[PDB]
């Protein structure tokens, strides 16, 4: 099995304990590593961050202690939008011009492959023929992809893509069965499904249903989400499960009603490291656990949640990832992918559990040490 991490290109600016940059991780841990995130300029892929080049290099070091560890790259993401790829996949030439460019710029810069982080062809101003073109896309990269490989004696550049777990945007953006051909993985965005967006309590990445949920609200859910990509054409093996390292925050209309679906308010507590509404990271989580709050096992999706006064988490655990490795194993997926590692308790400072314990817990269950 495979167990993919995202590293993100910010986190260094957290303050005190929360800044993290590559070489606070573990490089045993993983199979692979993506560095999230590249961006692009005239078709050509580019940096972000004024050290990225210098992240880079103390990334791809990572691999000089662990002979099996591949790198990627992830371009794109939430807020890089969608107008840059529409334009760049919208003609051959501007696809064949971005396509050149990648391969020189994870080959000089020493990456084993492309994650591609499109926030979500079809969607979000991405009209409706970039669902086909993304196929095109990701076809023609694996062939020059191939070409190189095969010419230059060295392993192949793998091409990945994170995709949405959101079904109306899977339903727009995505030609499950041929891009799944082309797509050496396929990380599904299993998180994010409920959260203060929704006005009232939810989990960020439940296994299973609620009971009473039914129409639209049974899609939030990772056994329904990965089972829709199986189910469409994607084959068991190449789709990656999506693995939360953090948890998404409410504040409670009233502190009485605690439970799953309980009214809340704007958006959510931020954290003392993360520092944005909704969000936090499980270190935070577990300091969160230490000041007084109230711990319940949500028994029919397979994960906890917890609350204090007018504050309410939706969250994953040691307990939640162990369930949901052996699930993902049980029905022949491929492995399991994290956002992010630099949200896991890497210092071991927070959760009394070790360093990175939910990491840890994937690379025992999905047997990768
Ligand atoms: C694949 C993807 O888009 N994931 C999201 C992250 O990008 C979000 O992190 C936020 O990202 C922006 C752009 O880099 C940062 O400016 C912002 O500080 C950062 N916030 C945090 C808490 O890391 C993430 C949270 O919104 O949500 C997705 O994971
Ligand atoms: C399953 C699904 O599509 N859920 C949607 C959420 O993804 C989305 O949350 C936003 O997700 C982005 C990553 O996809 C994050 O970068 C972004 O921070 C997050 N926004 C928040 C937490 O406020 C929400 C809100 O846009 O909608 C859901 O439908």
């Amino acid at each position: 099995y495979n167990l993919i991490c995202y590293f993100t290109n910010w986190a260094q600016y957290r303050p005190g304990l929360g800044s993290f940059k590559p070489d606070d991780i573990n490089p045993c841990l993983c199979t692979h590593l993506i560095y999230a995130f590249a961006g692009m300029q005239n078709n050509e892929i580019t940096t972000i961050e004024w050290n990225d080049v210098t992240l880079y290099k103390a990334f791809n070091d990572l691999k000089n202690r662990n002979s099996k560890l591949k790198t990627l790259l992830a371009i794109g993401g939430w807020n890089f939008g969608t107008a840059p790829f529409t334009t760049m996949v919208s003609t051959s030439q501007n696809r064949q011009t971005f396509i050149t460019s990648v391969i020189k710029f994870l080959r000089q810069y020493g990456f084993d492959g492309l994650d591609l982080d499109w926030e979500y062809p079809g969607s979000r101003g991405s009209p409706p023929q970039d669902k086909h073109l993304f196929t095109v896309l990701v076809k023609e990269m694996r062939e020059a992809f191939e070409q190189e490989a095969i010419e230059s004696n060295r392993p192949r550049l793998m091409v990945t893509a994170a995709v949405a777990g959101g079904i109306s945007n899977i339903q727009a953006g995505y030609e499950i069965p041929e891009l799944s051909k082309y797509l050496d993985f396929i990380h599904v965005m299993t998180y994010d499904l409920h959260g203060s967006w929704e006005g009232y309590t939810g989990e960020n990445s439940p296994l299973y249903k609620y009971p009473t949920e039914t129409g639209s609200n049974a899609y939030l859910n990772v056994d329904y989400v990965m089972n829709y990509w199986k189910n469409n054409g994607a084959p068991a093996e190449k789709l990656i499960v999506g693995f939360p390292e953090y948890g998404h925050t409410f504040i409670l209309r009233n502190p009485s009603d605690n439970g799953i679906g309980a009214p809340t308010s704007g958006d959510g507590p931020a954290g003392p490291y993360t520092r944005q509404a909704g969000f936090w990271a499980y270190y935070e989580i577990c300091t969160f656990l230490r000041s007084g709050a109230t711990e319940v096992w949500d028994a029919s999706q397979e994960v906890p949640y917890a609350y204090k006064a007018n504050e309410w988490l939706g969250y994953d655990n040691i307990k939640s990832f162990s369930v949901k490795a052996q699930w993902l194993k049980q029905n022949n997926f491929g492995g399991a992918m994290i956002w992010a590692i630099d949200l896991d308790d890497f210092t071991g400072s927070f959760c009394d559990q070790g360093k990175f314990p939910l990491t840890s817990t994937l690379n025992k269950a999905l047997g990768i040490s």
